[PDB]
């Protein structure tokens, strides 16, 4: 009875390699761009997706790509759809759903879960989910097997993380909300100290040696931002956006995995 997160997460221990998760939202420019996008990401070096549910509601450049992806009347059933698609032909790679509570509620916390892990979901990322209020939701989860991905920051309380350290499963997303690189060190290892699972930062990767650089001491890295401004950049210049997106995600790959080389 394992998940794919813990599968690929030993997978890359084994292999002495740190994990590298790109969000992209779904929908985002338009529908029929999204699975494409999924495997050019998996192509390029992604250990694990994160998928975005488009919801109205956090920075302007995932802001924007919700709205546009909202444009296309994008809800819970097509990401879903999407994720069967993508599993027609990649069974491997862990895919995490990213999004608020309300559309899951709306759509009903068992039903949504059943289908979800039916669609081929693996874990879920509730932003707007606090540890006091997700005992419903870790139950729901918990009957299908879907992971509970939880956040994370340096001003995390003591009761949370043993909250955390309980309910959580496969690896536990780090935010920190002028910071600079340094600070962000020692800020991480002091609750990477504190967490049993893994501790994947979630924030500022814009380039290749910003992702090396965290990499170097984290135990993986998620693009939040800089993947979607990638793609919309080429998209408006009348370029490839399979091959942008490509381009920067193995770039971050390779930088990634040179670390220890002279």
């Amino acid at each position: 009875a394992m998940n794919r997160i813990d599968k690929t997460l030993e997978k890359l221990k084994a292999n002495r390699k740190k994990m590298l998760s790109p969000y992209i939202t779904a929908g985002d420019p338009y529908p029929e761009l999204t699975v494409s996008l999924m495997h050019q990401l998996v192509k390029s070096g992604a250990d694990v997706l994160e998928l975005g549910i488009p919801f109205s509601d956090e920075g302007p450049v995932i802001q924007r790509a919700m709205e546009r992806a909202l444009a296309h009347s994008i809800h819970c059933d097509d990401v879903l759809n999407m994720v069967r698609q993508f599993r027609k032909t990649d069974t491997e790679t862990p895919v995490i759903l990213m999004g608020y509570l309300n559309p899951i509620e709306q759509y009903g916390y068992d039903l949504f879960a059943q289908q979800a892990v039916e669609a081929g979901v693996d874990g879920t990322i509730l932003v707007d989910l606090p540890p006091e209020e997700a005992d419903g939701v870790s139950r729901v989860w918990q009957k299908h097997g879907l992971y509970s991905i939880y956040l994370c920051s340096p001003t995390t309380s003591a009761e949370r993380m043993n909250y955390i350290n309980q309910h959580a499963n496969g690896y536990l997303y780090y935010v920190s909300l002028a910071l600079k690189l340094p600070e962000l060190k020692a800020q991480y290892l002091q609750r990477k100290a504190q967490s049993k699972l893994p501790l994947m930062v979630g924030f500022g990767i814009k380039t290749p040696e910003m992702a090396a650089q965290v990499a170097e001491f984290a135990d993986g890295v998620i693009v939040g931002a800089a993947l979607i401004n990638e793609i919309i950049e080429a998209y408006e210049a009348k370029k490839d956006p399979l091959q942008a997106s490509g381009a920067l995600l193995s770039s971050m790959r390779q930088a990634i995995d040179n670390i220890g080389s002279m």
